[PDB]
């Protein structure tokens, strides 16, 4: 209802800034801080392969490229408008469903135990600092959540 | 008043910058558990650096910088701004003491972590300067905090 | 048509600077090979990875972004500058099949270059994500391709 | 005399550069430059911390954000002035006094031996190059004590 | 012939392009990356002194410096541009000669054999990745070819 | 020949940035000592390279930046300003000389510095290139001087 | 039947050399030869332990030990001979008997996996060259048989 | 009665012979200290094995021929000597439960000595022989009483 | 005859000693496994050194000194003793040379046993003396069968 | 009185198997046995040299050898006697004289603190297991002491 | 002429200790004692085999078994005396031929440069104390040479 | 006079015995030499300890044992057996004396062989026992000199 627009903005924003301390300042690179309980080379990058396909702040960072082009052909389209929502909200939906089928969230295992190949046998991986990424997640899923809900919303009122 | 918010704002901003690239920097890495065991100093560290005061501080500028959008998206409130602006800043405060027990930083902790062996004793690399540079950048939050309950029980 | 072009290029470019800042980084120090044989690992890097993937992108992007100022040069060809924009395209993704047999990242590779004394295990490091963000690089082009085939017979 | 004004920039300016130059390719993160003659966890970063409390590189840092808040008030009180030059003053004297009663300067301790508490004895710390500090000190130190007399100067003739 | 100086200005933006790739994710630091199989301090230092005195990036960052100074001269001479034609063609020339009777491209010694006098006798010191070198190369000697025939044909048609 | 300097100056800036970036970098740790006694390196660097030679540059610049502020700033001197401009870039290169005794690049030096149980070897990387820098850095120097005692005479 | 006082001090002396090959030049310290694919210190021991309470070559010196003593009674009471052998019997059928029920030989765990408390997890831990032992066993088994079947013999027409 | 000490005496030589030179070893650098602190390992033995099993026994074999050696040279007191050798050989038994409080061999001990940081888990290494070896070791010595018991009791 | 079977026994003896003793000694600790697989190294010996060829001599000598033990025995079969003597001193021959494939010592052996990641190069130590010292033992083995044959034959 | 000859090879005897298990399965090569917290090549073998000039072991080598050498001399005399006591005694004595000048015995230092020229600064050297010495050698010093009285006594009876 | 048969056995006997003593405080296991400035795993060894085939002490060691088994043979006859003669000449002559034609004495290479398969290159190989064997060599080599000569003379004198 | 011979002799023999076994060893491992250069140590060893001070002595006993067993020999020259015995005893002084400078042992040594990149601190260990020891071993021999002079001259 016109206010809209603005919280999408102001969470969108506010996302991204989340995402820029999350990447830079905690997740980090974090494999290297990434503590497998073993000598056995490729047994610590297969374990974490293995528990952490798709790192956290990449699907994010994949999360708000695509969701942020089809507001962006608009503005091309201008110098649809409702198709490019509801792409904006499935998208959005899409990179939920790959996070939680993926990583069971919103927790963030504190230690994994791994048996990869490479690795002898059954190892302790130990994840780094973990509750300070829990947490950004959530913040990082729940605005998510709302701009969902928000998009749906402006999409319900202009099929009326 | 409004004055002074913007001046304390920018100064803590810049308070802050020093603090998470030149002084805190990487904790961690710069962090020295006599040990020999796996993650028992990582999670030493989890345990007693759950968020680091940085990233702490980055939340409280980032929560304490968007009312204050609100207001200039109205303009195609102001009042509830102010209010979620104080309660945020107290809460990252909360938070902060409830946490660390702070104003001081713990120069030594001793951590019986699952993955250590035993009790062994954790280092702090710095605590002196971590500790000046909370001060400050708690002091300017309880000024921050006065100067918004002048200016929201004046109106 | 133009539209489309712009918007999947600008894509691209974002996806390939997430691509080689975080996935791949400095790949190598990330590449660990089961040895102790000074230059085991870099020949076995030069043998299986001659041009990494985000080096061969990087040239893809230059290349194929080229002839696109000619154009605005002319403006003190255009036909010709599409031609050129397309073989180019087509050439960076004929390099890429014959050399890597993608889309898919090879997990590990086992090297018997002469600095290895032997036959040895070389892992490589986080290859479903550098499969996912070439499935996404590859597709990219393969729609750019489409668009300028359009485009081009069209005229 | 109105003229003051200008060098106070120009110092300004300098002192700037001259605290960039110093942080980023001297000073540097100095600690994992700072050589202890030891094996005990600890006992280096115990021994930095007891000889150099707050590095001179945020010393400074903190002397000109501190001496560059009045001067923006007075920017802010426009869009008084004699009261953001007398701060001005004390506040860059402030962190000479500190400076001074805490590295016994200007020299640079070219050579430290630390009894901390991790440390199994008194053992030899060394610091890393240490001509090329004394003296940025000297230029930041010098820059400063100019930086009073023309603020002093200016204060002293707006009170006639 | 007018369309010269497009050329020139093209193939100097996508030579600065590669020659950007090529320093930040290819050559690197290579030393570092550069394995001498001894135990020997300063062999590994000494034999990439002298096998690589000046590295290929930075007589390409060279090139392009001294190579961009003429047709700077020209602009402050505005608000003699045959010379700094004659000056850019020469240039471009020089620091071409100097990188065959150097380097004797246009491949990449894959390995290289030193036997400074640090290094006990003579050792295997290996280059890091240099098919992906080999190649840049390529391209900024052949870009700086092209670069010379487009100058030396201006230049001799401004002779007529 | 205001032309020339300018040239030059913007000409030295590339030049030192290529060389503070990428040659020198932190020197030090690109710098080898034949020993195993902690701090026996570090003293014979500050022996042997008391003041790095980018950072007696970046003092030269800024130094001899300085008086061409000065002018900049009176226009709410210019001769008294080149009087200075000389004898300061003539001073950066009385204690470059006398210093370093350059123009060369020490490859090796030999220490017996006090934490050194000995005299011992330490290896400068990559001495060559340095020179080279120097060459241009300090012949660049030398025309500045001439151009403005030229023009410095002339008036 | 008098032959076989003969053939058991040759079997017997026979044994002992076996038994001195086995503790020097094979077993040995088997331990320091007992190579655990870890990093944690006292998983090594105690598998060792767990798997080796009793090394073979200690057993089998027990075993001559307490299987010398009857034969060394009669010697005094000279200057209960069928008792002496009845118990010379039952002991090297005893060390027998904790042999097969310990070791399951006649076999010689070439790898063992410990899960023991050091231990982070499941490891391999390695014996060390155990053909040459799974055999020296063997022998050392095999005379215990016959030495065995040679007394009960003798005791046995001794109760007629 | 004469007839079975010397059996048993000759057996636990044999016994205290096979124990010290391929059981115990130079049990120290058979034991394992979780810690890196030089001398937290070595004083957490003297703590825990003051006078380790082998030197006990090697001093009680010695006492306790000592008696029987007078007899021997008086033949150019028997009772006496006799009494002694039971005395000293309850001695060495009373120093020994009193001590490590026997007959088992602990597995596994947890020094806080003042050169260890802390708490550290130090493992004994191969307890169960160990353990066997005494429990032989110590029957032995009791019967060995027992005997001289009902010898000097008869006369 | 008796006499140079005597001769050449006590002579097989004193070579086998300096064998064990200082030319094979523990082999193992000398051997060495281009690897860092722990255990890699131990199977590849119980591999390609099943019973070492100090340890099958030392066997050689003992059943090959057992049947003239029995005859000194009787003396309270003779002709049963050297067959013995005999059919024993070739066995110990045809286990050595379809094991080891002699008489040479094999300089270099590859493993790819179940511990190494791949195929390793392991070194043996020293096999040109090895070699000689067998040629030595064996060949006096093959004499030794020679005059037991027209000992045994001629009677 | 004819009962001292006795009780002196008893003594004498009992020492030397003390002795015996002290050099081989206590001392051992003590120093390696000699944690120097440290990392200065040489600190450790000087502050050994400097606090164990004479190791305990061969010191009572020593006396052992010398005082049995004048016991030894009146059994060529014979195939004076006296004397040979005399010396006997004051040998045994200067042995316990340089010992408790030397080591200030009885105790054991279980701890030294050196600050040797190698060594950077006083460094904390361990002895290795001294209560099983400070022992032995009481024994080592009882029976020195008693062996004294019982020549003191024989010599005085024959001055009689 | 019979003061031989005395001399032979004295230098005999001398050889003998000076055997021991080269094989046990002197060569020692010498390879550990053999110091191949590389890290390439079997460099050292292989080298060592290369430049020491067949040691000097085994090679004394099979010298004076061989040379001592026909002065054996003729205790056998009595209870070929000529013959047991010039077999312990020819057999003393061949050792030292061996010994000549191998290792080019009487001095011993202070230092080895070794080019084996495994070393990646030619590598300083150093012996471990070689005055104190190229000495002991002499020693074993000269009472070689007079052991040859006394029995060329009795062999010479029997021939009479 | 014959008899403290023979008594001095033991008395030497038990002292070199104790030296060679327990003091000196095997000097060399107990032999730290400040570097990092592979044969540094052992050349500076060759150089400072040509013949060790055992060795030396063990050859002492040899020579000087040598001329008393051809005395039981021609008993099927006694003073030509003396006074080798004394020239000899008096050669393995001078070599002695000339070559370490005795009767102190060297604490410490400073080589600059070849391999040592420098001059290097190599330290001895345990110099003042092996002084001691030396200090009888040497007195013995000027003793047995003495009694060996006073018998030849009297004879």
């Amino acid at each position: 209802t016109s206010i809209g627009k603005i919280w999408l903005t102001v969470l969108f924003i506010f996302r991204i800034m989340i995402l820029v301390v999350a990447a830079k300042e905690v997740w980090g690179d974090e494999q290297a801080d990434f503590v497998c309980n073993t000598l056995q080379p490729g047994c610590k990058n297969v374990c974490y392969d293995h528990y952490f396909p798709i790192s956290h702040i990449r699907l994010w960072a994949l999360q708000l490229i695509f969701v942020s082009t089809p507001a962006l052909l608009v503005a091309m389209h201008v110098a649809t408008y409702t198709s490019s929502i509801f792409f904006r909200v499935i998208f959005e939906a899409a990179f939920m469903y790959v996070f939680y089928v993926m990583y069971d969230g919103f927790s963030m295992q504190r230690l994994v135990k791994c048996n990869a190949w490479p690795c002898p046998n059954t190892v302790d991986c130990f994840v780094s600092r973990p509750t300070e990424k829990t947490v950004f997640t959530v913040f990082m899923i729940a605005v998510s959540g709302i701009c969902i809900l928000l998009n749906v919303t402006e999409l319900s009122y202009l099929l009326i």
